[PDB]
């Protein structure tokens, strides 16, 4: 059986530097060219590098050339990606793939290894729900957990379609200007909570809790409020 | 009488320049800080930069800290963000968002201008259609692969179930890779490709993806999500 084992990802800080391993069993490594392949979170996949021991050849992406670099070591059967200078865009689940023989003619990926993941991140909010469906006149409750306190330095944002977010609640629990009562905030520390009372046809939108304290001034990933 | 106005926003190439423009009115703007928030394509909200001219200060997210410069030109009640090396996922709605006065801790955007959209992109190409379907078990699914120049049958087809790597299934437009059901089928050639599940079993539902075969960058479709 014919196998790829990706290893050595993690979470990393921006600037930092990663090297992902591809071990290879069950064929001859050296003749066939190993090309690594990303996905970032929720997006399509993309080919990244190419390499071919026995032709002695690296092509790569030229999004990559610069600051990615591919190798191999034929006595430990594994091929390599050094990332350098990583970004928050290189967080991306890593393939390695199989190509072709070097005395064939057809570049397909036949053989996918596992995969390994890597982050590039500077390590706060966490809005739950993800979304919802309610019906008018329900009573919406959305929560916004931090990672550390922040006392009461939480705004909720309401976004409609294709608008702009208008401001909701400051400090945890004071209602903003011309903002209908039904809207109520509530909490400190690390758990906040908006609450919708009774639900109008206006209030269908993305619900969003930011922490005001420093930079970066995380915002949550927001709570899309559907009709049922 | 408070309103913030974007523009400058554009469709450009990877690597170009862009600088937005906020025009301000309707309170004292030196007072203020100003600040620039992005949303990328169906995703939440993320903080870019700040500047306070009365204060002297202006802070950056580090991931734009040495790409991106903001500014404000103080005759125009005008702040400006000046975006250098445009990468893809710079992509976004760009709005500016009016924080606390010179003296507030707190970090809460009142006032939004209405966006402007920022599009970094080329404008070889593939694209593939449905981007997503529903379907059920039995049922015939037929997936459609547009290249923008001749492939002549240079063209693989991928399955990846959900959060797993992705398999190959059709390599050079029509042929079965060993091991692969039968009830998958390709066939197209030129620019035009399309690939059919005849019965579709409860294990075939996944993103689906065609691929260029040569020469590099061995472009991948954006995928078709089959869902039940």
């Amino acid at each position: 059986e014919v196998q790829l084992v990706e290893s050595g990802g993690g979470l990393v800080q921006p600037g930092g530097s990663l090297r992902l391993s591809c071990a290879a069993s069950g064929y001859s490594f050296t003749g066939y060219t190993m090309n690594w392949v990303r996905q970032a979170p929720g997006k399509g996949l993309e080919w990244v590098a190419l390499i071919n021991p026995y032709k002695g050849v690296s092509t790569y992406n030229q999004k990559f050339k610069d600051r990615f670099t591919i190798s191999v070591d034929k006595s430990k059967n594994t091929a390599y990606l050094q990332m350098n200078s990583l970004r928050a865009e290189d967080t991306a689940v890593y393939y390695c793939a199989r190509s072709g023989y070097y005395g064939d003619s057809d570049w397909y990926f036949d053989v996918w290894g596992q995969g390994t993941l890597v982050t590039v991140s500077s390590a706060q909010m966490t809005q739950s729900p993800s979304s919802l469906s309610a019906s008018v006149g329900d009573r919406v409750t959305i929560t916004c957990r931090a990672s550390q306190d922040l006392a009461t330095d939480v705004a909720w944002y309401q976004q409609k379609p294709g608008k702009a977010p208008k401001l909701l609640i400051y400090s945890a629990s004071f209602l903003y200007s011309g903002v209908p009562s039904r809207f109520s905030g509530s909490g400190s520390g690390t758990d906040f909570t908006l609450t919708i009372s009774s639900l109008q046809p206006e209030d269908f939108a993305t619900y969003y809790c930011q922490q005001s304290e420093p930079e970066p001034y995380t915002f949550g990933q927001g709570t899309k409020v559907e009709i049922k």
